[PDB]
């Protein structure tokens, strides 16, 4: 009842490590083993489609655009906190990256279940996550930089 | 090009003063002359319907419920700041009430026009306004306490 997700750099195409998924009494824990990322905090969310391929938007290329928007099984249409109910179900706590480009700090998402995650995609963004649609939509994550399909 | 709005206490039914509306180069200015309110900051917004009568919700009475929800001519379905574009058009800066129950501090709403306000309703809430739907919907304003129809 724990899954391994391989993460890939959307820009370089090379592997970036993995994230272990575990179920617990208080929700789902995400334990990262990543490297080759930019120090700081990164928006981190479960996206809708089981894909990390690109998509297209207004004549331009959208890296990782195939995974669609944030996981939102209740159709809230809003972006928020991991412990608030009226916003995407796939909104997770932000992912911290060390000075050396490494990510190893685990996070908890109390509202999710391991079972429902299968076939979805995990995304890491360039930007941070303010857990609001203001002043920048979707918490200011911006571009997608790393992706992996939950098998 | 300036209108007077008479405000009424939803709980007592008695007049509470008025708010003057003026148009300027930077938006609409609301200048209050009120009294008989509770000290602090109060959620303040333009609501949809030209009414301050009650409505009904799940067997219970909703004071001022007839004015409907926040003015939202772009159908955003989100609550926010007065200077952010993707949320209700009728979201205004919060109204401060002095220790003596008086409200006299003017506020600016840059996104609105005096012309479009006619037939709408101005609402004062019990609660404050955090300019988010989290952690409480509609900024935590809660109950409606004072209302007036823009004529
Ligand atoms: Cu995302
Ligand atoms: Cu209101
Ligand atoms: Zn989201
Ligand atoms: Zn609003």
């Amino acid at each position: 009842q724990d899954l391994t997700v391989k993460m890939t750099d959307l820009q370089t195409g090379k592997p970036v490590g993995t994230i272990e998924l575990s179920q617990n009494k208080y929700g789902v824990v995400f334990i990262p083993e990543l490297a080759d990322l930019t120090p700081g905090m990164h928006g981190f969310h479960i996206h809708q489609n089981g894909s990390c391929a690109s998509s297209e938007k207004d004549g331009k290329v959208v890296l990782g655009g195939a995974a669609g928007g944030h996981y939102d099984p209740e159709h809230t249409n809003k972006h928020g906190f991991p412990w608030t109910d009226d916003n995407h179900k796939g909104d997770l706590p932000a992912l911290f990256v060390s000075a050396n480009g490494l990510a190893t700090n685990p996070v908890l998402a109390p509202r999710l279940t391991l079972k429902e995650l299968k076939g979805h995609a995990i995304m890491i963004h360039a930007g941070g996550d303010n857990h609001s649609d203001m002043p920048k939509a979707l918490g200011g994550g911006g571009a997608r930089v790393a992706c992996g399909v939950i098998q």
